[PDB]
């Protein structure tokens, strides 16, 4: 009682390098985008892993290859180390997700296909439970490629802007003063305990780079 639709799912091919590299050929056509397997030597770990001359790379070591250059695929392998893990889909599966308007990945390996239709007030998820004290101030990069669509920027990144919000002096003295005049001297000690661990370089990003470390 097995449907041909449920078998339509990715497969993570894991192959370790030993005999002069992994032993597989990868190279995109030319003007056509995407990366495909040209061929693989027989009796090789790549072949045993499940890699075929008709497979498409969707993710490497669990990284997103979508929107990445063709040089990114090899880069991911090098970053992985002496071993690599390539995610591929079946011929029917590949087109199955494209017409379904979905994004295959390692997450699809565990759990049922996206074909099921379900809904509710909250989405079910078995997330891990952990508790920790949040830092008062420290590094914390934000998203700049998610739903970016239009161009925008925020200066909220820098703590304590150029000018504060001035308010009327009110009475000469009152309870709970917002005046740090006297406390100003105390703030002097903070100088020694300074911790400018933050960093802001002018090179936000590069328009385009093609160093091409190596070309198979």
């Amino acid at each position: 009682g097995i449907d041909p639709f449920t078998m339509l799912r990715p497969r993570l091919c894991t192959m370790k390098k030993g005999p002069s590299g992994y032993g597989f050929n990868l190279h995109s056509d030319k003007s056509k985008p995407g990366q495909f397997i040209r061929s693989v030597d027989p009796d090789s770990p790549a072949e045993a892993s499940g890699l075929r001359a008709q497979d498409r790379i969707v993710e490497v070591n669990g990284v997103c290859m979508e929107g990445k250059q063709h040089g990114d695929v090899v880069s991911a392998i090098r970053a992985g180390g002496d071993e690599t893990k390539l995610l591929v889909v079946d011929r029917e599966t590949d087109e199955f997700f494209k017409k379904c308007r979905v994004i295959p990945s390692q997450e699809h390996l565990n759990g049922p296909l996206p074909v099921p239709f379900t809904n509710g007030e909250i989405q079910k998820e078995n997330s891990r439970e952990a508790l920790a004290e949040a830092a008062l101030e420290s590094p914390r990069p934000a998203l700049v490629r998610s739903a970016s669509s239009d161009t925008s920027e925020e200066l909220n990144s820098q703590d304590s802007p150029p000018k504060q919000d001035s308010t009327a002096p009110s009475s000469t003295s009152s309870s709970d003063p917002i005046l740090d005049f006297n406390i100003s001297l105390a703030m002097a000690k903070e100088r020694a305990h300074q911790k400018r661990s933050s960093k802001r370089a002018p090179q936000m990003d590069w328009s385009k780079k093609n160093e091409l470390f190596s070309n198979l």
